[PDB]
């Protein structure tokens, strides 16, 4: 019941079943991460003129992928935006547990926000490719061997001049510890260039973080080049 013991418990079947054990842990309850929330800096962001700039730049058919998407709060704030957004998780629980949280939502009855059971690594890059894609608790859950081919599927996803929008969470330092690993925005960077395949225009630290996450997270932001 303690979030150690959780945590504890989540990185057992992670080292067992690997990425089949994230279904598992949805469906036994054990999602130590749910927050119920958008994170307040990925609002203000949108809610700045730097960030502004992107949402009077997107056009009639903007799309955005927010892999990982859990519950699909991320998700749902772009579609009230008006994007047509898609919320991808590897467990179908998860998709039918954002399926029923945001069940009310105009979107989800619209079509602007769409829940599907997807492999990040897996399913097939839509020809428009994305022009916004939004990574929260994802990269730093994904196991150090895999952020290579998460840059790479990064690289492919965005199109070229789109948005890659990255809270590195959690920034904890030297903590060797499984889910949620410990990333930095160097980490990131090493993955998503394998100069040469993006642009790191914005670099800053939220001034409205969650009260957990003060000193342990920065909103980096990417553009697609060529
Ligand atoms: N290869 C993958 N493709 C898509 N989703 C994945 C993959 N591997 C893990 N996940 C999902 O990533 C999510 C990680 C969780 N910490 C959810 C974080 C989520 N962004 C939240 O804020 O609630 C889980 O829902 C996993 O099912
Ligand atoms: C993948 C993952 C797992 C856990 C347990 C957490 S945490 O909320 O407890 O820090 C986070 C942020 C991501």
């Amino acid at each position: 019941a303690t979030r150690d013991e959780k945590i504890t418990y989540l990185r057992k079947i992670i080292g067992d079943k690997g990425s089949d054990a994230w279904d598992v842990a949805w469906q036994e309850g054990v999602t130590p991460w749910d927050q119920g929330k958008i994170q307040p800096p990925l609002r203000d962001f949108i809610e700045s003129n730097d960030g502004k700039a992107l949402v009077n730049k997107k056009s009639d058919n903007a799309r955005v992928l927010v892999p990982g998407c859990g519950k699909g709060y991320d998700a749902a704030y772009f579609a009230s935006l008006g994007y047509e957004t898609l919320g991808a998780d590897l467990s179908s629980t998860a998709i039918e547990k954002a399926k029923e949280f945001w069940a009310e939502s105009p979107e989800l009855k619209s079509g602007k926000l769409s829940f599907q059971t997807l492999d990040f690594f897996k399913f097939e890059v839509p020809e428009a490719k994305y022009d916004l894609v939004y990574d929260y608790t994802f990269f730093c859950a994904l196991p150090p061997d895999l952020r290579a081919p998460w840059g790479a599927r990064m690289r492919e996803l965005v199109r070229p001049g789109g948005t890659l929008i990255t809270l590195v969470y959690p920034i904890d330092g030297a903590r060797s510890g499984g889910p949620p690993y410990s990333i930095d925005v160097q980490k990131v960077t090493d993955a998503l260039q394998g100069g040469k395949y993006w642009t790191k225009v914005l670099d800053i630290v939220p001034q409205t973080s969650s009260p957990d996450h003060v000193g342990r997270e920065r909103l980096v932001v990417w553009e697609r080049i060529n």
